[PDB]
């Protein structure tokens, strides 16, 4: 076939029933999540293509930087809850792993000051029950699916990219065929 199992995804051994349509895992410590971040911007390529009613989901990781790690998925979890993932995405990116001036949560904070949040509003979040619950569901999330790595995507909680078997030659070319990939997996 064009597409083969093993190729440009593999199938899960055992799915995940009730999973979200489109599940994407990263780590701000994770060096090509900064370039499908920043570079390639996998994320925003792939909904462009996704048919009409699909929705996306993206969660942080803790097995990525220790302390630091999960300090970073319960601020996700706080960009999640304040909707902000597209004001603090690319200063965490660019803090962990560029000028690495994040260190410890209260610089993660600062970060949040900085794109606007109130720090009133940043600490209320960051202490409330509705984003440990959210932390909770990233990490339910990642376990369910057996998770070792990131980047991670999957599709109706049975398939999972595989961009190992895709070509980088071209970054243009690579993000093209894995936006494809995940419609063609998503219309199966």
């Amino acid at each position: 076939a064009q597409y083969e199992d093993g190729k440009q995804y593999t199938t899960l051994e055992k799915p995940v029933a009730g999973a979200p349509q489109v599940l994407e895992f990263f780590s701000f410590f994770c060096p090509h999540c900064y370039q499908f971040e920043e570079v390639l911007h996998i994320s925003d390529n792939v909904k462009k293509k996704l048919p009409e009613g699909v929705k996306m989901t993206k969660y942080h990781v803790n097995f990525m930087g220790g302390d630091l790690g999960k300090d970073l998925t319960q601020a996700w979890a706080v960009a999640m809850a304040l909707g902000v993932e597209d004001k603090v995405t690319v200063p965490l990116f660019e803090g962990v792993q560029k000028t690495q001036t994040i260190r410890s949560a209260s610089d993660i904070r600062d970060v949040f000051i900085n794109a606007g949040i109130k720090g009133e509003e940043y600490d209320a979040a960051w202490n409330s029950f509705v984003v440990k619950s959210l932390v909770a569901q990233q990490e339910k999330a990642a376990a369910d699916v057996q998770l070792r790595g990131v980047p991670a995507m999957f599709v109706n909680g049975k398939y999972q990219l595989n961009p190992q078997g895709m070509d980088t030659s071209n970054m243009d070319v690579f993000v093209q065929q894995y936006a494809d990939t995940v419609k063609y997996l998503s219309e199966k």
